């Protein structure tokens, strides 16, 4: 039958423009990036300011242990970086290589100074799905286009969890990988599967935006899948019916400046 995050999303699909509006960011935790934005279009690298939103998610699981990122570290889906600048200021980080697509409609590699830039590699105009994989010690994946479409998100989920297969063919030791729609039966059984094998576990961020499902299979988690997916789709839920809480700012990630080693 429907599981509570397959109710949560077609309640969420039902909501007037004004509902949704509402509940998107309701009791959400955000980052304000109004000072980064102005600082890296006026050209500065230097100000140890994140290229985006996604250095501060990161650093929410790594600074509660979920990921311990180390070595080579392979960013898929790298956007403008957020999560490779980030994970080059870790210590046992060597080296970060990023591939991500780039091109119209699509985030660029951003080049800033922060902390440890001169290990950080990113790379544009890669379609992942097409790209072999390679030895890593540390692998990070962020992609999964949201969609209104259950069906959609989740064949989309199961694609980008086969292509990352792949990848922990070679054994990383530490893993984040984006989970768009954990929520379906099938999904769930999915993941079960594959953590038996690789391990880790599925964890909400709380910097998501209610308007999403999307979690975090991380390797540092231990939780059981089913009971980590419905406790967030309860979450989710919960929160449609009100009341309606603020946003909880907090101050984004700096990543200082200069180079490493
Ligand atoms: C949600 S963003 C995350 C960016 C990064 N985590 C950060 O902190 O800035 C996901 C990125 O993956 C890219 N992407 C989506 N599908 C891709 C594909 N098939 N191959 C390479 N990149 C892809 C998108 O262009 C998008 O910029």
């Amino acid at each position: 039958g429907e599981t509570l995050g397959e109710k949560w999303k077609a309640r969420l699909n039902q909501m007037s423009a004004l509902e949704f509006y509402s509940y998107k960011k309701s009791g959400i935790t955000e980052v304000c990036r109004e000072e980064a934005r102005r600082a890296l279009k006026d050209g500065v690298a230097t100000g140890g300011h994140a290229v985006s939103r996604g250095s501060a998610k990161l650093r929410w699981l790594v600074e509660r242990g979920y990921l311990q990122p180390y070595g080579k570290v392979v960013d898929l889906g790298c956007g403008r970086g957020g999560w490779s600048y980030y994970a080059a200021t870790i210590r046992k980080v060597q080296e970060v290589r990023g591939y991500t697509k780039g091109g119209p409609g699509h985030e660029e590699p951003m080049l800033v100074q922060s902390y440890g830039w001169n290990i950080v590699r990113l790379k544009s105009g890669v379609d992942v799905f097409h790209m072999a994989a390679e030895p890593c010690d540390t692998l990070l994946c962020d992609i999964g286009e949201s969609s209104s479409s259950p069906e959609v998100e989740e064949t989309r989920t199961l694609r980008v969890l086969s292509m990352v297969g792949d990848w922990l063919e070679k054994r990383p030791g530490a893993f984040c990988i984006k989970v768009l729609c954990p929520y379906t039966s099938t999904m769930m059984e999915t993941m079960e599967r594959l953590q038996r094998r690789h391990g880790g576990g599925l964890v909400r961020v709380p910097l998501s935006r209610n308007s999403t499902h999307e979690m975090y299979w991380v390797s540092g988690a231990k939780s059981n899948i089913i009971k980590s997916v419905s406790t967030t789709s309860q979450l989710l839920l919960g929160r449609m019916d009100g009341p309606r809480r603020p946003v909880k700012y907090e101050e984004d990630v700096n990543l200082g400046s200069g180079t490493r080693a």
